[PDB]
C-alpha cells in the first residue's frame, strides 16, 4: 500500500500553468462566452503511475470569479481571481487522489472559469504535472452535498468544457504567484547585531517542529541570507546561497512524520547582516503549518561542533533577534522569490 | 537559575538505606515502643550544593506501617512495609527540593516509623545520599490541609525524632527492591525467533518516547538478552552485556526533553534468543512513565548503517514479536536485578 521514499532535498521546482486549460460547464456552448451567476462544481480523480507512490503536490489555481479547493475531502483554500494563480501545497494519497473545486461566477453575462495545474511528487523522486481539462467531471448545477467526497459518484457526471488553454483565452496568462511569502517573515540574527551592523563571522539558528500527534509529509523552504547561508534538516545538507536578492527555494520530501529540525548557519562578510525564511509543512490529514523566522527561533554566536543535528543540548542558545519584518531597509521588498 | 548538564549515561548506582534512619514523632519517648494508631506528617526541604544543580533522585523508602511520598508538592508513591524498601524515582527542582511523607500507623500499641534514602544526581555527575533524620520536621497530629505543599512554613515544626538505625531498630535492615521490575515485561525478539530457537546473527530493535507537551529528565533502563545486546540512547553509547542471567542496569542523566529513542543490537550466538528492557523516564512535573519491551517496538533482521540514530526512516522495520512474557522458559523468574 505505501512506498518507500528514495526522494531527497532538492531545489524547488515550480509548477507552472503553460500546459493547463480553462474549464467551466458549457452551459453557453461559447467558450469564455457570457454565463449566469453560479457555483458549479469540478472533480477529478487522479490515479498514481504504476510502480510509484504520490507524496505530495505542488499547486495553482486561479478563477473567474472565485474558487474552493479540495483534497480527498479536505478543504485546502480558497481565492479568487485570474491574474495571477493560487499556491497551494498538500499531502497525497499514495495510488489516487480525489481533486474538487467548487468554482464561482459571481458576475452576471461574464465569462466563468477554473484552471489549475497539479505537480505531484512521487516517492522515488520523480513529478507529473496535472491540469484541469476536459477529462474533469462537472454537473450543470449546484455543487450537490459532499461533492468534493470519495463517497460521491461522479460517474455519470458530464464532462468539463474547456474554455481556453494558457496561452489562448479570454483571460491571457495567469502570472505564477511566489511560492511563498516573505511578507509575515522576519530578518533575525544574533544579538550581537545592534545599529544596522552586525562582527564578521557566522552564527547558527535552529527551529524544530514536533507535532507528536500528526503526520508529517513535505517541507516547501524560502530562505535568503545576507551573506550567506547553508541549510540543514534533520541534519542532512539542503542547500546553501549568497544572495540577499535572490532568494532559494527548496523542497523536503522526506521529512520525519514527527519531529523535523531546521538549522541554518549563516555567515556575516561585514556591516548589516540578517537570515529570513518561510517553511510550510504538510500533514496527511490535508492540513499544514508555516513556520517563519522570528524570536521563537533559537541562535548561537559561537557554533558548536553539530550545531545541526536534531537532538542537540540547546543550553547556552539565545532567542533570536528580530531585525526587522520583511520589508525593512536596507534589504527593501524587492527580493526575487521563485514562482510557485 | 539552571545548569548545562554535562552527566552522562552510566552504570545504574544503587540508593543504599545503610546510612539511613527511622524516624516518627516521639509521642512514646521509647524509640521502637508502642504508639498510637495515628497518621503524621514528615517534611525536608533539601538544597542543592553550592555550584551545582540537581537533577533527579533515585528513592528508597520504607515504613511502618504505610506511607505516601511527595516531591515538591507532587504524590510520587504510596506504599507499605519494612521488610522490603519501594523504588521510586523523580525529576528534581534544580536548587531546593521539598520532600514530605505522610507515615501512618495502622495497629494500636505497634512501633512507627518511615525510613528513606533521596540519592540526588547533580548535573556535573556528581551525586550525594540524603536520608530521614532527627533534621525532618514533624507534628505530634494529623497532616494538616497541604502540609507537602511549599507554601505550607514548618519553621515552627518540632524535629521528628529518631526510632532506630539501618542495623539497629526493631524492624531490622530492609532489604533493598530491584531497580524496575522485569515482571511485566516481554522477552522480544524478530519474528524468525520460531519454536523456541531463532537463526544465528544480530537484530535491531527501536523504540522512541515523544511527550511533545511534557519535559522529560532522566531514565533508568534495566535490560538483559540471550545472547547479549548493545544499548544506544539517541545514537550514544550507553553500555552492553552478555548475560541472560545477571541483567544490567543504566542511569540516563540528559534526556532530550521531548524526544528520545532507545536502540538495541542484540545478538544470538545459536539457540533460544530475547531481550528484555524495562525503562522509566521522570518528567519535570513531577510524572513518570514505564516502558516495556513489547510487540509496540520496531525490529529488523538485517541491521542497516545507522540503525541508532534518532529520526531515521523506519520503513521496512517490522513490529517486534513478543517471545514470552517475563517469567517463561528457557530463562525463568530467577533473573539477579540491580537493587534499587
Ligand atoms: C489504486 C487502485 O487500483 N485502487 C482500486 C480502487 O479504486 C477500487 O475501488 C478497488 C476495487 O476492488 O480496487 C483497487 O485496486
Ligand atoms: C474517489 C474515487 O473514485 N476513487 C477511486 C478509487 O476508489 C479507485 C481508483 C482506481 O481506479 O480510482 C480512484
Ligand atoms: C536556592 C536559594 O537560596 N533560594 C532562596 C529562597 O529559598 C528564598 O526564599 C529567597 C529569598 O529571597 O532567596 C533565594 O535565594
Ligand atoms: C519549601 C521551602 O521552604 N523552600 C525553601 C526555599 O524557599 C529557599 C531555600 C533556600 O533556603 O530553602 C528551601
Ligand atoms: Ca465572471
Ligand atoms: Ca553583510
Ligand atoms: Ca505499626
Ligand atoms: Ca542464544
Amino acid at each position: 500500500a505505501t512506498c518507500k521514499i528514495t526522494a531527497t532535498p532538492r531545489q524547488f521546482q515550480p509548477a507552472l500553468l503553460s500546459t493547463s486549460k480553462w474549464i467551466w460547464t458549457g452551459e453557453n456552448p461559447i467558450p469564455g462566452g457570457s454565463n449566469i451567476i453560479s457555483t458549479r462544481p469540478f472533480r477529478k480523480n487522479i490515479t498514481a503511475p504504476c510502480g510509484k507512490c504520490s507524496v505530495c503536490a505542488t499547486i495553482v489555481v486561479a478563477s473567474d470569479d472565485a474558487h474552493t479547493f479540495y483534497v480527498n475531502g479536505v478543504r485546502i483554500g480558497t481565492g479568487a481571481g485570474f491574474r495571477q494563480g493560487q499556491a497551494l501545497f498538500v499531502a497525497l494519497q499514495p495510488t489516487w487522489n480525489l481533486f474538487a473545486i467548487a468554482g464561482q461566477n459571481l458576475v452576471a453575462n461574464s465569462p466563468a472559469g477554473i484552471m489549475a495545474s497539479i505537480l505531484v511528487h512521487f516517492s522515488d523522486g520523480t513529478s507529473e504535472t496535472f491540469v484541469t481539462d476536459e477529462s474533469w467531471k462537472t454537473l450543470r448545477a449546484a455543487p450537490p452535498e459532499n461533492f468534493q467526497l470519495p463517497s460521491t459518484n461522479d460517474s455519470n457526471w458530464p464532462s468539463a468544457a474547456v474554455q481556453g488553454a494558457y496561452q489562448n483565452s479570454v483571460w491571457g496568462p495567469p502570472v505564477l504567484p511566489p511560492v511563498l511569502p516573505l511578507r509575515g517573515s522576519n530578518w533575525i540574527w544574533t544579538s550581537d547585531n545592534v545599529n544596522g551592523a552586525a562582527p564578521v563571522g557566522s552564527r547558527a539558528f535552529r527551529k524544530t517542529v514536533n507535532q507528536c500527534t500528526k503526520v508529517a509529509v513535505c517541507a516547501t523552504v524560502l530562505i535568503a541570507a545576507d551573506d550567506r547561508y547553508t541549510l540543514y534538516v534533520n541534519g542532512a545538507t539542503v542547500g546553501s546561497g549568497s544572495s540577499y536578492t535572490v532568494a532559494d527555494a527548496y523542497t523536503i520530501p522526506n521529512l520525519h512524520p514527527t519531529f523535523n529540525t531546521f538549522a541554518i548557519n549563516a555567515t556575516n562578510g561585514g556591516g548589516p547582516a540578517g537570515v529570513i525564511a518561510t517553511i510550510l509543512i504538510t500533514y496527511s490529514d490535508g492540513s499544514n503549518e508555516t513556520v517563519v523566522t522570528d524570536a521563537s527561533w533559537k541562535a548561537i554566536q559561537t557554533i558548536p561542533q553539530g550545531f545541526q543535528p536534531p537532538l542537540i543540548d540547546e543550553f547556552g542558545w539565545e532567542s533570536a533577534k528580530i531585525i526587522g519584518a520583511f520589508g525593512v531597509a536596507p534589504w527593501g521588498a524587492g527580493m526575487v522569490i521563485p514562482s510557485a
